[PDB]
């Protein structure tokens, strides 16, 4: 017998009641801009399926970021483009400013707004309790928005959250693994960075939903308030579930698997062993305690749950008392 089917408990049918053209990205016709508007300045990063450059728009001398998409299935390129356009103008969603191509070689490239990112491996060291709450709330705005628009990000991690700290400016980037949610659809579990993979991915439960992103966010939260980056550090996908089991415990893991009738690789049960559930307080020490509060642990504890159906929605998260001080301070008359 197979696994129990599942569906999202929020935003379940958003693509169902939207026009075909909204989610049918294969039929999207790209509106191409002008490649000669942009000059490459320096290479920023080497993706495995792209390269990213700082660049200037020479029509207004504004910095931008250009991502060149070498070979790759056109269908993947169209998915990212349709998702970026669907989401543009959404809170803290990176803005796709242009789409261009070599008119001769046909090689496509995405142009994004420039964000003067703080290093991250450095930034988290200097963040205050208030700073983390503020930026968590901003990330949640992005996730609630893209989930409300029927899209799963599927690659939430600190590298995909650009933060211009001196402008209190946050953008969620890298929508290259993002996908439209359709209830009942069996998805590829080969998404997210190892450290931020939800348990559903790690046990090959394919019928997942937006709640995958909330696990990844939980992992980020833990790493920030406990000053341990990344928080769950497995040496591979199997080990990664072991690192989670050693904190959340094996009993709730086995209840999860049992609830969904999931069927585990035989050798999993040998390396999972048996582990009690650990109190979050066990990770609090002199050096990170100023970032930790009981509201923070209650909040974290409601994100990091095996059962994807059990995790907070972004909307519920935003209502948590952890964010009380940032919500008062954000009600802006402008
Ligand atoms: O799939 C991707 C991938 C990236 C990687 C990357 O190109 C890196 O660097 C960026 C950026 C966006 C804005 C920005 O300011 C910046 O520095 C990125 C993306 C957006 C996407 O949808």
């Amino acid at each position: 017998s197979g696994p129990v089917p599942s569906r999202a408990r929020v935003y379940t049918d958003v693509n169902t009641h939207r026009p075909r053209e909204y989610w049918d990205y294969e039929s999207h016709v790209v509106e191409w801009g002008n490649q000669d508007d942009y000059q490459l300045v320096r290479k920023l990063g080497r993706g495995k399926y792209s390269e990213v450059f700082e660049a200037i728009n020479i029509t207004n001398n504004e910095k931008v970021v250009v991502k060149i998409l070498k070979p790759v299935k056109k269908k993947k390129i169209k998915r990212e483009i349709k998702i970026l356009e669907n989401l543009r103008g959404g809170p803290n969603i990176i803005t796709l400013a242009d789409i261009v191509k070599d008119p001769v070689s046909r090689t496509p490239a995405l142009v994004f707004e420039y964000v003067n990112n703080t290093d991250f491996k450095q930034l988290y060291q200097t963040l205050t309790d208030y700073d983390i709450r503020f930026y968590m709330y901003e990330i949640l705005k992005a996730l609630d928005y893209c989930h409300s628009m029927g899209i799963m990000h599927r690659d939430v991690k600190p590298h995909n959250v650009m933060i211009d700290h001196e402008h209190r400016k946050l953008r969620l980037i890298d929508w290259g693994l993002a996908e439209f949610y359709h209830p009942g659809q069996e998805y590829n579990v080969r998404v997210a960075s190892r450290y931020f993979k939800g348990p559903e991915l790690l046990v090959d439960y394919q019928m997942y939903d937006y709640s995958l992103d909330m696990w990844s966010l939980g992992c980020m939260l833990a790493s920030m308030i406990f000053r341990k980056e990344p928080f769950f550090h497995g040496h591979d996908n199997y080990d990664q579930l072991v690192r989670i089991a050693k904190v959340l415990g094996t009993e709730d893991l086995y209840d999860y698997i049992d609830k969904y009738n999931i069927e585990l690789d035989p050798r999993f049960n040998d390396i999972l062993g048996r582990h009690s559930r650990k109190r979050w307080e066990r990770f609090v020490h002199s050096e990170n305690q100023h970032l930790v509060s009981p509201e923070a642990l209650d909040f974290l504890d409601k994100l990091l749950r095996y059962d994807h159906q059990s995790r907070l929605t972004a909307r519920e998260a935003m209502e948590h008392p952890y964010f009380y001080t940032v919500v008062k301070d954000q009600a802006r008359m402008g």
